[PDB]
This record gives structure tokens, sequence and C-alpha cells, in this order.
């Protein structure tokens, strides 16, 4: 597990971190409020060893063994490394890096439930490299009944960082508005993107009661409503998080909010 790098969990906001952030001049500054998609914790790694490289794939806990049955995630691994692919080129370009030690795509796994009689689904089946294969159609990630997102499983891109050395002290995480430029050039990435913009009190003022996912109509089934589907929640983030000048102040930049509809489940 030495090139796993475990995520995070986020805080609702505390008394404390909002004083602190306001203190600190941050909460002033720019943030960014985006989905929070109710799915699985997920990582695409791309690892530099030398002359040749490796993809891996992690779950909450750690990399996988290529031959663990995942919630079907087999099904989208040539896309993954296409993208992972691309990425580490567009970095490496830009940045003058001959070389990437560890790049690190965090998301959600997320989808494969969609209860609508004229949504069918899915009849796509993972294949392992053993041979064994899963039918998509039986992946239940999520039990809740919001919010659901496509019969279909798909990845929610939420954070990209690089280690130049491959050492996890030397992580360089991109800020909102890179993550959002080299996502936007990785095809077929599916990414988070501010619901709004603004001060952290302007983020924090987003009304996540209401809030109904987005993602099913991005995903093909506008027409297809389900009667109270409201997205979890967002996470709020300083559109500068893990920027020295920002990681100084010793103050964490993420934050969620849910709906309490969701929380009531
Ligand atoms: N936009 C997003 N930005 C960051 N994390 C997100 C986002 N959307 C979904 N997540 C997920 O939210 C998790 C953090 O939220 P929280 O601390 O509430 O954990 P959780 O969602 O309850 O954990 P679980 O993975 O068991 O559902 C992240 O680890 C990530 O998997
Ligand atoms: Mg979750």
């Amino acid at each position: 597990q030495s090139d796993f790098s475990p995520y995070i969990e986020i805080d609702l906001p505390s008394e404390s971190r909002i004083q602190s952030l306001h203190k600190s001049g941050l909460a002033a500054q720019e943030w960014v409020a985006c989905e929070k998609v109710h799915g699985t914790n997920f990582g695409i790694y791309l690892i530099n060893q030398g002359d040749h490289e490796v993809v891996r794939f992690a779950k909450r806990s750690g990399i996988m063994d290529p031959n663990e049955n995942f919630f079907g995630y087999h099904i989208l691994i040539d896309e993954f490394t296409a993208q992972i692919r691309i990425l580490n080129d567009l970095l490496k370009q830009k940045y003058g890096l001959s070389r990437v030690g560890r790049l690190v795509l965090n998301g959600e796994l997320f989808g494969a439930k969609y209860k609508h009689p004229l949504v069918p689904k899915s009849e796509k089946w993972c294949t392992l490299p053993n041979g064994k294969k899963f039918p998509i159609a039986g992946v239940q990630i999520q039990r809740e009944p919001f919010p659901q997102y496509s019969p279909e499983l798909h990845f929610f891109a939420f954070d990209i960082k690089y280690s130049v050395s491959g050492a996890e002290e030397d992580f360089v995480l991109l800020g909102y508005d890179e993550f959002v430029e080299f996502s936007s050039k990785v095809p077929n990435l599916l990414y988070a993107r501010a619901l709004v913009r603004g001060t952290l009190d302007e983020c924090l003022a987003f009304d996540v009661e209401n809030f109904m996912t987005p993602l099913p109509a991005l995903l093909g089934l506008g027409n297809y409503p389900l009667e109270g589907n409201l997205a979890e929640g967002v996470v709020i983030r300083h559109v500068r998080r893990g920027d020295p000048a920002v990681e100084k102040h010793n103050v964490s930049t993420i934050i969620k909010l849910r709906c309490s509809s969701f929380m009531e489940l």
C-alpha cells in the first residue's frame, strides 16, 4: 500500500472552524460549493517506476488487487486508463516535468441505480482479469432512495494531486481553477463544478434543502424525473486549498453541508 494515499473525511462547519476561517482572513477569499455525490470513494493512480509506470485503483481503505470485484468498476477501467494517461501527459507538458512519481485522481464511483420505469437497468457486464463477469444490474452502491443518478456506473472527479518525487510529503494539490482546466481536457471525465462561487458566507448560503441533483439530466435522464431526488449536499472549499499560503494558517478549508432529507434517511 505504499502508493496509496487516503482521501479525507469532511466535517460539517463547527464554531471553531468558522471563527478561525474568519480570523485568518480565509473566509473573505474565494470559495466554491460543488455537489457532494453519494457513491463510494475511489482513486485512480498512475505510478512512475523509472522508465515504466503502472495504473492502480483504490477504494476508501486501499489500493485493490486487480481481481477484487468492487461494484463492477472494471467496466470503466479502459476509460480510466486512457483518461489518467492523458491527464499525466497534460501535467508533465504544462509544468515542465520529465517524470511524475505519483498522480492521484480522486473521485466518487457512483450510479447503477435509477428506479424509473422508462429507464432500463444496465445491460452491461464487467469482466475481471481472471475472466469472471458481473452484471452492472446487480450493483448496489447505496440503498438510499435519493439521490439516484443513472442506471450506469460513473466516476465523479473531485481532486487531482501529483508528487514529482513520488513521496507523500511532496504532493501538490491542484487548486479549483486548475482542477477544472485539466479535467475539462480529459475526454469524458465528469468532474465537480462550482454551483456557486464567492466568499465562504456566499457559498454557505447555498440552498441545499431544495438542491435537486443535476446529474440525472447531465447523464441523459432529463425526461425521467424522480420525485424528491435531492442531492446529498455540497462540499465547500477554498479555491486555493492546498496552496502553501492557504495552508500556513493551519485551518482546514473544506467543509460539507447536507440536506436534512438525506440526513433523515
Ligand atoms: N465534491 C466532493 N468533494 C469531495 N468529496 C466528495 C465529493 N462528493 C462526494 N465526496 C465524498 O465525500 C466524502 C467525505 O464526506 P463525509 O466525511 O461526509 O464521508 P461520507 O460521505 O459519509 O463517507 P462514505 O464514503 O462512507 O459515504 C469523501 O471522502 C468523498 O468520498
Ligand atoms: Mg459518502
